[PDB]
């Protein structure tokens, strides 16, 4: 984990982060999207639980990326919960749920959900 | 929002938050859980998109805990993706991921989906 | 749980749904919403597993609505998954996802998801 | 839609499911599965809107399956909710929800979110 965390990594849309994994649990990093109201970098931050495993279980994790920038303010923001599993074909499964703001009427269509899986390559 | 956001926060089973919301989009604080395989206080990073608004709209966020600590390692970790609503009865409205590290066998159920509203008071 | 389910559920936002539990897991009925892209009643199937229990537990069921109808055909459909809990104050309480029909590029961001709590009152 | 919905499907994991698309929005057929707490077939049932299309978008649709037939009850059911994409490479993408019947004191942990996508083949 940590160390084979730490690095850039890619998916099936076209999107790439780079992150550094912290000793105690930080993941720091940029997000540039492929897809969505996004337009160049954005700060990710986010939370990884190593102190992960004699029985080759993934290492579990989240981030959160604001969609605002210096180019763009989408009024939303996507979080990303799932986990590292490294090796050869290492990669990072993940679901998400994006929330966009909305007045109190729109709430209940506020959030998206998805999945997304991350490789090196 | 940022200082409306700032703060202590309560949700409906009994955990709080405290939160500093950054000038520039960070959120950082701790998370002292009420529920699962939690005990004490766990560091908490995420962001928020404000500059949120002529319309009454709520402010996404987002953040992530590693549910590690001191005391506790439960191989997991949970992100919650929502808005702040602020005024009289400001809140967080939120829906949450959690996941726990898996073998590649059973991360098929390796998370669970909810939500959390969290108030002031 | 069946003769507790049978009979009319409202929720928080308005919506109305009549359902019969039948005798071998079945769930039919109708569904009148409040929000959204609907207009008057949709039909409603689903199942539930009962032999749901001597620790009070709920009885976890599951049903679907495809917004069609003679009014209105808003090219989407939402499952409700969630359990039962009967009792003075019963209730069904549940997590669903709303998917639209979109195009290959946009299916990123066709499901949304959301909760609710019916009661009898 | 409906008549290609109409057939045997495979997913990921190794389960199939075999369902007929009724002229009026019908979804009936039987789930086998591989993985989980099932053994042998299952009832299923939901619905679709065709009613579906001049820019080639999904045909939205849901369906339910109590995990209890006559050899198994493990007192939980799961939903899909997803979109039909016909053609060459037909396939079903869809998002789930499992849920378990649980005490009130465990309902924060009984619902599984995942996805699945199933082929023809």
């Amino acid at each position: 984990a940590e160390a084979g965390i730490t690095g850039t990594w890619y998916n099936q849309l076209g999107s790439t982060f780079i992150v550094t994994a912290g000793a105690d649990g930080a993941l720091t990093g940029t997000y540039e999207s492929a897809v969505g109201n996004a337009e160049s970098r954005y700060v990710l931050t986010g939370r990884y639980d190593s102190a992960p495993a004699t029985d080759g279980s993934g290492t579990a994790l989240g981030w959160t990326v604001a969609w605002k920038n210096n180019y763009r303010n989408a009024h939303s923001a996507t979080t990303w919960s799932g986990q590292y599993v490294g090796g050869a074909e290492a990669r990072i499964n993940t679901q998400w749920l994006l929330t966009s703001g909305t007045t109190e009427a729109n709430a209940w269509k506020s959030t998206l959900v998805g999945h997304d899986t991350f490789t090196k390559v």
